[PDB]
């Protein structure tokens, strides 16, 4: 497996592998997925931290 | 800005910032987006590398 190239968009990625597959060349795409949570109110960082940890152990809504 | 935490799903991320925002705490989420193109046919890795490089500079369809 040799990395052909790296893209930052689905339309492009898909389009590429699309015209390539129809041309007789099979390609693969890897769409990353990660949701980073950041706060601006440091003072509230503590509140969110606690509540968050207490929510993470409560798999019902977040999930 | 202090990173509160990191998640691997939209539902969770949104849900979290949701219950946090309605509680008087504003939060932010960062949904990573990256499409990595990899090939299995090394022999074709060449023909693809050229065609791809020529297509990348041709913003019309891929875009």
């Amino acid at each position: 497996m040799l990395m052909i190239t790296s893209f930052a968009n689905p339309r492009v990625a898909q389009a590429f592998v699309d015209y390539m597959a129809t041309q007789g060349v099979i390609l693969t795409i890897q769409q990353h997925n990660q949701s980073d949570v950041w706060l601006a109110d440091e003072s509230q960082a503590e509140r969110v931290r606690a509540e968050l940890a207490r929510f993470l152990e409560n798999p019902a809504d977040l999930e």
